[PDB]
Formats: C-alpha cells, structure tokens, sequence
C-alpha cells in the first residue's frame, strides 16, 4: 500500500506516534517519506553486510525483525520481517516504537539525520487535521 500523506499522519496520530520518546508526528511523516515514499511494501536489500530494510520505516534484519537469512542477526521486535510488509501498519508502528526506545532515537536512521533534522519539518502534516 501506497499511503496518501494526510491519510498516514492521521493514522500515525491514532497509533500515538505524536511525541512518542520525544518525536514529533511530522518527523515521522518526514522519515516515512525519506525510507519508503510512504510504501509498505518497499524492500531494499544491503549487498555490502546482508541485510534488508523492510517496510514503511524501512526497519533493519540486523537488529529489529528475523528474516532468516541475515548473519548473526537479532529480532529485537520480536517479529518476523514478513509483519512488516503488511498494509496495516501496527506491527511496523511498534517496532519502529522499539528502535527509538534506545538511546540513539530517530538517528537510527541515518535518513532522519540527512533530510528531517533541524529542517522545517511542518509541511509534511500541513492540512491533514492532526
């Protein structure tokens, strides 16, 4: 699914993603449009350690979700990586909750960073009555 952007900040709101740890819902809506261009089905394979980014956020096999094929990997989400190409986006909702629960938070991403930190942000929730 290819999310309309109101459509998603509404929803991200209801998930309560607004300040969670901190963060606020156009800075999530800033990294969903940066990862995945608000797709959950985006999948993007790293050849150079053997990982895969899966979802929405974009979220790691390393360290968040069990794929099976990544060495040497964790499942700190405790889900399968397939949870997260879903077009319901709960499950990634949570994880992404768990990876900003340490303390690196949204610099997780090295996305974030790049094109969201200490930029105007308000334009990705702009009219989207949230």
């Amino acid at each position: 699914k290819v999310f309309e952007r109101c459509e998603l900040a509404r929803t991200l709101k209801r998930l309560g993603m607004d300040g969670y740890r901190g963060i606020s819902l156009a800075n999530w809506m800033c990294l969903a449009k940066w990862e995945s261009g608000y797709n959950t089905r985006a999948t993007n394979y790293n050849a150079g350690d053997r990982s895969t980014d899966y979802g929405i956020f974009q979220i790691n096999s390393r360290y968040w979700c069990n794929d099976g094929k990544t060495p040497g990997a964790v499942n700190a989400c405790h889900l399968s990586c397939s949870a997260l190409l879903q077009d319901n986006i709960a499950d990634a909702v949570a994880c992404a909750k768990r990876v900003v629960r340490d303390p690196q938070g949204a610099r997780a991403w090295v996305a974030w960073r790049n094109r969201c930190q200490n930029r105007d942000v308000r334009q990705y929730v702009q009219g989207c009555g949230v």
